[PDB]
């Protein structure tokens, strides 16, 4: 119910695990216990046994863990606007980054219909291109099927970007998501980074994280405004890897790139 219990139990906090307890005890008429019953966060749950849920809550680890072995096995469908949405979010970050990282004259966006840029503000020549162009916005998308054994002398310069576009294989100089091995060879998975270059504000948790990309994290004490961003951008990139999502880049892509623009 709470959104957060929708993700696959490997991505829930510590604090998702109790509100898991409190859901489960409103839903099932069980005896209350403790907020702090079970103090981990959802990896560590799932390496207990059903014996240490009986030993952790005599009154109801049976049950929980039988309701855990439920939801690892009919995973909770997810809200399509919030997965939209947070696919966006991703989707921004990671070719803001890229732009800024590598300053890639043109960008290929291949499979976009729409033709709207999702960093509308970098300064790159943007180009739209689609199998079946919306015909609203046709007028300035390249019709093509884009095809490896076709194209793969085509698009050299700048970046290619394929957000959720299944093509036989990306070219080498591509950002990619795809949804579910060789149509990847040209590239590597691409892992987590919050990127940020705008300014630091003070008025939480400390954040602790090698990949909050920040001018505040040059030194390891990360604003009260980052914090917050990377824990919502966190969010809402466990919801698109949690449904199902993968993130793929050029192999020449560098966090440290990311820190040299500050
Ligand atoms: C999931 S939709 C929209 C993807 C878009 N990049 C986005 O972020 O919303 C997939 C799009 O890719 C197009 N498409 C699928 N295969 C293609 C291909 N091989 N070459 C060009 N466009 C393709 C479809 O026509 C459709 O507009
Ligand atoms: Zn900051």
């Amino acid at each position: 119910l709470p959104a957060h219990l929708r993700l696959q139990p490997i991505y829930w906090s510590r604090d998702d695990v109790a509100q898991w307890l409190k859901w489960a005890e409103n839903e099932f008429s069980l005896r209350p216990i403790d907020s702090n019953t079970f103090e981990m966060n959802g990896k560590a749950l799932l390496l207990l046994t059903k014996e240490d849920f009986r030993y952790r809550s005599p009154h109801s680890g049976d049950e929980l863990y039988e309701l855990l072995q439920h939801i690892l096995a009919q995973p909770a469908a997810g809200d399509e606007l919030k997965i939209n949405a947070a696919c966006r979010k991703v989707q921004h970050m990671v070719v803001k980054a890229a732009l800024l990282a590598d300053k890639f004259p043109v960008l290929h966006d291949i499979g976009n219909p729409k033709a709207i840029k999702c960093v509308p503000q970098a300064d790159v020549e943007w180009k739209f291109y689609d199998a079946q162009p919306c015909s609203d916005k046709a007028y300035k998308i390249e019709e093509l099927f884009y095809s490896y054994a076709t194209h793969s002398d085509k698009f050299t310069d700048g970046v290619c970007l394929f957000w959720n576009c299944n093509v036989d294989r990306y070219p080498a100089n591509s950002i990619v998501c795809r949804f579910d091995k060789s149509a990847f060879v040209n590239l590597k998975q691409l892992p987590f980074f919050y990127y940020s270059d705008s300014p630091c504000e003070s008025h939480y948790v400390p954040l602790k994280s090698a990949t909050c990309i920040t001018r505040c994290n040059l030194g390891g004490a990360v604003c009260r405004h980052h914090a917050n961003e990377y824990r919502l951008y966190l969010d809402a990139y466990n919801m698109m890897i949690s449904a199902g999502f993968s993130l793929w880049v050029y192999k020449q892509f560098d966090t440290y790139n990311l820190w040299n623009t500050f």
